[PDB]
């Protein structure tokens, strides 16, 4: 047939990472990242900030389509996350670099996102390892929620008290949507924030999120 | 057959599906197919980019066959190239929008009703359309019905020649007051009006970090 | 299109990832330098920001790695397919921190298959001012960490921490780490050494291929 994997297409040849075409399982087309170094290789990644040039801070039908650019950063969308995620079994890997060029991540047994009558619904397996801690769990089985659309477990609004789009509770020990905010910073976790890893004050340099075919 | 059944713009594109920024190949007026940058983010999408500064790597003082056929690196900085430019911007109306960042990531940018250069033969004259808005001010309209000129090729209003006094090209008059095509000079600069300036942003002595160019169907 | 010049040729006057074919008829997305010296350049090697670890073994050099978004090595293999048929003139072009670029260039060159260790066929230098760092290395196998194929009693990879055609060890090192700058350590930087010398590790480094 076709690829359908970035797993895929590193099992047929391809060795350098970047931008390739493969097969939703809908078929229709779809280019996405392909990180073919990180751990073995052949990882699609589906959310990256390295720069901090793109606005994340977006609203639900643009977070659904996704945004960015292929030069920088990105959000692969939701439906698309979805129709990814959805037929084989992925393990989510996420990797954090802070400025002195640490790196850190978290390692997840299995990753799935509903669609969007499920509302984008998380439904992540257990941490596996990695040195950043799980600070991912914590959201399991809880909705997507963008400033235009409040499910958080919440009074108030987490996707706005911490400028950002996550599967927010009340509300959060990870918010890697959050503000590009450089280090430690004096706002509260409203950065780019992985509470195990460098806490609520610190937001990292770089930030991928990303999945295989386990 | 793919002349008839590919994307005539980055507004198709959008329109088909693709709301990621990069390059897409699509088709032109006259069949030929070229690979543009899509920006699918920036008000609202669908634009067409044909000029790019980012982090000085690529030398913009060329002279006139090279600013003709385009040059630079889809990997960074760019000019897709006057005779695409103009096929681009031929048949049709298309509105263009410049967006400009600076040292200390202000971000600011003009649109304009309408942009149309013309073929070779007219040496690529601007047509400019009103200013509709922009946090960067107006320093175009001043370059309205003007040609465009190189460093090999003078074409302005000046006694001398702009393209080598403002070490650029553009469609200078007597001389400028934009210059995006000027020196990538990192910010305040000594010297005169000959780095990246647009002069309603911050002036004949500050060169910005960031340039870009993009049309869209008005 | 068989190459990048053919592309060039037919009207993609832009630097980037173009998908060519193999004399044998595989395709192959590699990076066209449109712009440098009348473009037309298939590019091999990149750095540029020191994101890769260009300190790897054989498997990972013969097969290729990095990013097309960033530093690469395009694979020993596919060196040896771009340079199997014909002629390719060699371009080295090196920028250092303080934009300052040099560049050297060599008549032809040519890496043989795996079977005879990727060795290195060079042409004469022709010009640049880098200076001639790569004649020196002319005819000898390519070396890793864990291949040692070199004319020293010790491992040149592992001293120099780079992989190359090493013999004794080195008069260039591109695949050296990524030091930036001047540097007190001996010769284990991106270095080229009628260049910047032993103690200088470029900012830029990249290594290109164009039929003559
Ligand atoms: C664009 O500029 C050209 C000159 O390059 C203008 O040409 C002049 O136009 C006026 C009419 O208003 C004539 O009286 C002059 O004699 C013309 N000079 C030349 C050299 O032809 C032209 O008018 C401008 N066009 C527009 C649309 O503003
Ligand atoms: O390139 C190899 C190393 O670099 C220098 C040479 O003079 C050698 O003596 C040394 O071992
Ligand atoms: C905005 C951005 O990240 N773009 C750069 C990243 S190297 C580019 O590829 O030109
Ligand atoms: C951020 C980046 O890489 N640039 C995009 C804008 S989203 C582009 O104009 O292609
Ligand atoms: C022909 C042309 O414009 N290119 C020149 C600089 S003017 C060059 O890079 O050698
Ligand atoms: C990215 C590349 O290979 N070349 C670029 C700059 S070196 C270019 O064509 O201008
Ligand atoms: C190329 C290289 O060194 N690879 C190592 C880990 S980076 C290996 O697992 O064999
Ligand atoms: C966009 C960019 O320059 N980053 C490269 C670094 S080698 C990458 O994504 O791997
Ligand atoms: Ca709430
Ligand atoms: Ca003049
Ligand atoms: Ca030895």
């Amino acid at each position: 047939t076709g690829p359908r994997t970035c797993k895929d297409l590193l099992d047929r040849g391809h060795f350098l990472s970047g931008w390739h075409t493969i097969y939703l399982p809908d078929c229709r087309p779809l280019t996405v990242l392909c990180d073919m170094d990180t751990d073995g290789g052949g990882w699609t990644v589906f959310q990256r900030r390295v720069d901090g040039s793109v606005d994340f801070y977006r609203d639900w039908a643009t977070y659904k389509q996704g945004f960015g650019s292929r030069l920088g950063e990105f959000w692969l969308g939701n439906d698309n996350i979805h129709a990814l995620t959805a037929q084989g079994t992925s393990e989510l890997r996420t990797d954090l670099v802070d400025f002195e060029d640490n790196y850190q991540f978290a390692k997840y047994r299995s990753f799935k996102v509903a669609d969007e009558a499920e509302k984008y619904n998380l439904v992540l397996g257990a941490f596996v390892e990695g040195s950043a801690g799980d600070s991912l769990t914590f959201h399991n089985n809880q909705s997507f929620s963008t400033k235009d659309q409040d499910n958080d477990l919440n009074t108030g609004n987490c996707a706005v008290m911490f400028q950002g789009a996550w599967w927010y509770k009340n509300c959060h020990t990870s918010n890697l949507n959050g503000r590009y905010l450089r280090g430690t910073h004096g706002s509260f976790a409203n950065g780019i924030n992985w509470k195990s890893g460098k806490g609520y004050n610190y937001s990292y340099k770089v930030s991928e999120m990303k999945v295989r075919p386990a």
